[PDB]
């Protein structure tokens, strides 16, 4: 059985837009945690990022819609899914759409700390590889990620 909630790092992220993951972009987001809460059908996020090259902390509410996917609002509107779970990773599809109308899907792999397990990884690489994003397009996030624990 698996639980989805609890400590969870990010360790890539790819995209189809760059401009949304660079140095101090929107989405290239340090994850800390994660939180489930389906009795009251929604979702918490607390991760780091950059503006500024400084690390600001967020902590977010999503509500859970149909079919396992949740809303958030985090630069623009974004509707996201756990596209696959393991014990040892969880890995994000989003859509978000940003305050000029521009649409953007992105993966995201995540783990509980920093050692990558490949078979996760290679995971991590279909999933974005599937979404059309090409292997250019993937970050590696932990190399990046020097925000507090
Ligand atoms: O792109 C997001 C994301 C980035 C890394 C891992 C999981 C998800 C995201 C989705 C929804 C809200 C905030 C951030």
């Amino acid at each position: 059985p698996f639980e989805l909630s609890g400590k969870w790092i990010t360790s890539y992220i790819g995209s189809s837009d760059l401009e949304k993951i660079g140095e101090n972009a929107p989405f290239q987001v340090f994850m800390r945690s994660i939180e489930f809460d389906d009795k009251e059908s929604k979702v918490y996020l607390n991760f780091f990022s950059k503006e500024n090259g400084i690390c600001e902390e967020f902590s977010l509410i999503g509500t859970k819609q149909e079919g396992n996917t949740y809303d958030v609002n985090y630069a623009g509107n974004n509707k996201f899914v756990v596209s696959y779970a393991s014990e040892t990773a969880l890995i994000i599809s989003n859509i978000n759409v940003d305050e000029e109308g521009d649409k953007t899907i992105m993966t995201g792999l995540l783990g509980k700390g920093t050692d990558i397990e490949d078979q996760d990884l290679e995971k991590f690489k279909e999933v974005t590889r599937e979404n059309g994003i090409p292997e250019e397009n993937i970050v590696n996030i932990i190399e990046r990620d020097d925000c507090p624990a």
